[PDB]
């Protein structure tokens, strides 16, 4: 199936999924000197006290961290956004350097990794249902720079090698999502896509302007994962990103001066 290697990778999705293509694709490039201030976005409001994850699964790609999103546990609102999402999974995308790994860029730089926290519009009463809509998601994004440790990150990182080979799990509860954030919620926002296939067109992206820094032993332990099955010839999980589309006709906005 889809994946991030040569045969398999971004070139190839479109053929299966040709929305790919399409007028609203995510990553972008944010180029900051053209997004523009918006003094219309309201207050960005990130409400993660009452989170309850669950278990933590490697899928193939990347490893999710998953939620319980029965009830208005953990939930994203304001900025750009009308009404409430809620956080449904985290995830990464990480390279196999320290010079490449995110999806979304700054000025064509590139950052070790990229945090996903993705979250769905409750107006639409299901996450099946919300990717139907054009306003179905918001993926709050955070870039991962290698410096200091982050401590909040660690639990993650000591759960991994439980998860090595595609299919397998482990409980994760008692998570604090709270401890991957940076000080500041300033942001850039713009309207795109899931950056996976099926690549579906239903994502406010919010992508924080101050990374998170992780420890170079942080972001190697994600380097020793596996993209494949158990049994089966090792494939690290390295480069699972996508990179830079199209910015087609979106203009990128900025909650801060
Ligand atoms: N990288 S991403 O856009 O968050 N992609 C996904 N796919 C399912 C939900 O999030
Ligand atoms: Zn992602």
């Amino acid at each position: 199936h889809w994946g991030y290697g040569k045969h398999n990778g971004p070139e190839h999705w479109h053929k299966d999924f040709p929305i790919a293509k399409g007028e609203r694709q995510s990553p972008v490039d944010i180029d900051t000197h053209t997004a523009k201030y918006d003094p219309s976005l309201k207050p960005l409001s990130v409400s993660y006290d009452q989170a309850t994850s669950l278990r933590i699964l490697n899928n193939g790609h990347a490893f999710n961290v998953e939620f319980d999103d029965s009830q208005d546990k953990a939930v994203l609102k304001g900025g750009p956004l009308d009404g409430t999402y809620r956080l449904i999974q985290f995830h990464f995308h990480w390279g196999s350097l320290d010079g490449q790994g995110s999806e979304h860029t700054v000025d064509k730089k590139k950052y070790a990794a990229e945090l996903h926290l993705v979250h769905w519009n409750t107006k639409y009463g299901d996450f099946g249902k919300a990717v139907q809509q054009p306003d179905g998601l918001a993926v709050l994004g955070i870039f991962l720079k290698v410096g200091s440790a982050k401590p909040g990150l660690q639990k993650v990182v000591d759960v991994l090698d439980s998860i090595k080979t595609k299919g397998k799990s482990a409980d994760f509860t008692n998570f604090d999502p709270r401890g991957l954030l940076p000080e500041s919620l300033d942001y850039w926002t713009y309207p795109g896509s899931l950056t996976t296939p099926p690549l579906l067109e239903c994502v406010t992206w919010i992508v924080l302007k101050e990374p998170i820094s992780v420890s170079s032993e942080q972001v190697l332990k994600f380097r020793k994962l596996n993209f494949n099955g158990e049994g089966e010839p090792e494939e690290l999980m390295v480069d699972n990103w996508r990179p830079a589309q199209p910015l087609k006709n979106r203009q990128i906005k900025a909650s801060f001066k």
